[PDB]
């Protein structure tokens, strides 16, 4: 009995939560209360299974049960139904932006019913983030609960809560985006791509770890994510705990940076492990040359065990390169692979695969130079203007892309600047390029829902590893027809005056996207000249005797 097994392994609380999450991700549009009803029925049922694993319906898969419950798609049978539920996950669901009500209202609701409030949190995130790393969402719910527990008792409920909630929202969106890439990686590119990812990350993270260890953690982590991305949240959370549990029983085989996370309560622990600092690279590790370029058996060993050897390479290269983005290490490993694929078949492989690392230069240089160039641009512009720059860039690159998406991605793109450009070069590239993988992936998923740009589609369906160079390589499509100057898109409301800094940025940014859409191939100064026109008009209308009409007159 799986639902019992999981209920047992997860405990009711996390079971409930994961089931809610699973429901809210399966039925994003469905009301909270219909989800909790389903969850309770499932939980109630799970309990009957914990008690007798032979009770009538307890041997059914989690898929059948959730899907059966969900069905209270639905016309379909398993496993086509679960596939159906998964494919209907909506990365951009038509759901009201979660509008934070005032703290006292929230704090009242939180105290009115903590679980319901906490379940409401899960539900609202999960349904908005249908790929949200479900166990991680439990961690968020815990922190959300902790926020509300403490901050609701605070003198300044808002001043306590808001920053914390802002942190969790941000962390949430980051985690969602992040997990979204795992699911996209897994689902669009397959297990191997994810495995490659994981070998690269974990090798970087756990360079002291033996390859077999990195592999074991990779197979387990992959299994975690496959399950999570597959809406198998229960297995996923459970396998995650198992993985956290494994890692923590095996820290000395994995990382010396694990001390603190492995002491951490279950949810914190996995979260902690998932983002532990890269471990110290083992001292005096040799170059990959003897094994991967220099050996005469390279061709043989690749061929004998391709993915292992490539994994060993990726492991060996990644563990040596926490200063490389995962995608880079992935690119290098793909390059290695493909070079070996041609060298091994070439007249003298030893000869030509000895040169394999020379192909690595451009691959390594490109992100570096990109990260360096764009981060100077960032340091010149700061996050916001860096966002405006990228927003224009991307709008010009892929103008068909919905502006909200454009804005969101560009903003996020620009956020990598803030996150990464602060870092010295040694931490910039993994930070930047991997966050870039996350953000582009956003662009990718957001756009996929309503594809309107063949370039985005192209760049997103192509090698995940190469997704970023692909967008980077994109230049202005002139095959894009500017949109006529709709007033409504450039006639902001007086609500702009009341907008938070961020929201007024999103708005200028939105205008900036639209303006670029209205008139692409306009240069930065001309774009600046209407952006400044807009902001002035806004400044004017915002301080006008009557705002709403001042605004109307544009
Ligand atoms: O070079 S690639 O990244 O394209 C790659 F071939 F997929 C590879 F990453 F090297 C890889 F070998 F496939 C791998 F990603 F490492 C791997 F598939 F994960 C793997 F290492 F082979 C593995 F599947 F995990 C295995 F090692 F077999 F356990
Ligand atoms: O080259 S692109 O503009 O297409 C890009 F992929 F978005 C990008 F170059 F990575 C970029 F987003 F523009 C970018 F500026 F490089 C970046 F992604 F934001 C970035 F390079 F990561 C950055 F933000 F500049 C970074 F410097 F990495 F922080």
């Amino acid at each position: 009995s799986e639902v019992a097994h999981r209920f047992k392994d997860l405990g009711e609380e996390n079971f409930k939560a994961l089931v809610l999450i699973a429901f809210a991700q399966y039925l994003q549009q469905c009301p909270f209360e219909d989800h909790v009803k389903l969850v309770n029925e499932v939980t109630e049922f799970a309990k009957t299974c914990v008690a007798d694993e032979s009770a009538e319906n307890c041997d059914k898969s989690l898929h059948t049960l959730f899907g059966d419950k969900l069905c209270t798609c639905c016309a379909k049978q398993e496993p086509e139904r679960n596939e159906c539920f998964l494919q209907h996950k909506d990365d951009n669901p038509n759901l009201p932006r979660l509008v934070r009500p005032e703290v006292d209202v929230m704090c009242t609701a939180f105290h009115d019913n903590e679980e319901t409030f906490l379940k409401k949190y899960l539900y609202e995130i999960a349904r908005r983030h249908p790929y949200f790393y479900a166990p991680e969402l439990l961690f968020f719910a815990k922190r959300y609960k902790a926020a509300f527990t403490e901050c609701c008792q605070a003198a300044d409920k808002a001043a306590c809560l808001l920053p914390k909630l802002d942190e969790l929202r941000d962390e949430g969106k980051a985690s969602s985006a992040k997990q979204r890439l795992k699911c996209a990686s897994l689902q669009k590119f397959g297990e191997r791509a994810f495995k490659a990812w994981a070998v690269a990350r974990l090798s970087q993270r756990f360079p002291k770890a033996e390859f077999a260890e990195v592999s074991k953690l990779v197979t387990d982590l992959t299994k975690v994510h496959t399950e999570c991305c597959h809406g198998d949240l229960l297995e996923c959370a459970d396998d995650r705990a198992d993985l956290a549990k494994y890692i923590c029983e095996n820290q000395d085989s994995i990382s010396s940076k694990l001390k603190e996370c492995c002491e951490k309560p279950l949810l914190e622990k996995s979260h902690c492990i998932a983002e532990v600092e890269n471990d110290e690279m083992p001292a005096d590790l040799p170059s990959l040359a003897a094994d991967f370029v220099e050996s005469k058996d390279v061709c043989k060993n690749y061929a004998e065990a391709k993915d292992v050897f490539l994994g060993m390479f990726l492991y060996e290269y990644a563990r040596r390169h926490p200063d490389y983005s995962v995608v880079l290490l992935l690119r290098l490993a793909k390059t290695y692979e493909t070079t070996l694929e041609k060298c091994c078949a070439a007249a003298d492989p030893h000869e030509c695969y000895a040169k394999v690392f020379d192909e690595f230069k451009p691959l390594v240089e490109e992100p570096q130079n990109l990260i360096k160039q764009n981060c100077e641009l960032f340091e010149q512009l700061g996050e916001y203007k860096f966002q405006n720059a990228l927003l224009v860039r991307y709008t010009k690159k892929v103008p068909q892309v919905s502006t909200p998406t454009l804005v969101e991605v560009s903003r996020n793109l620009g956020k990598v600047g803030s996150k990464c450009c602060k870092h010295p070069e040694a931490k910039r590239m993994p930070c930047a390029e991997d966050y870039l993988s996350v953000v582009l992936n956003q662009l990718c998923v957001l756009h996929e829902k309503t594809p309107v740009s063949d370039r985005v589609t192209k760049c997103c369906t192509e090698s995940l590893v190469n997704r970023r160079p692909c967008f980077s390589a994109l230049e202005v499509d002139e095959t894009y027809v500017p949109k006529e100057f709709n007033a409504e898109t450039f006639t902001f409301h007086a609500d702009i005056c009341t907008l938070s800094e961020k929201e007024r940025q999103i708005k200028k940014q939105t205008a900036l996207v639209e303006l670029v859409k209205h008139k692409p191939k306009a240069t930065k100064e001309q774009l600046k000249a209407v952006m400044d026109d807009f902001a002035a008009f806004v400044e004017k209308c915002c301080k006008a005797d009557d705002k709403e009409t001042c605004f109307a007159e544009e």
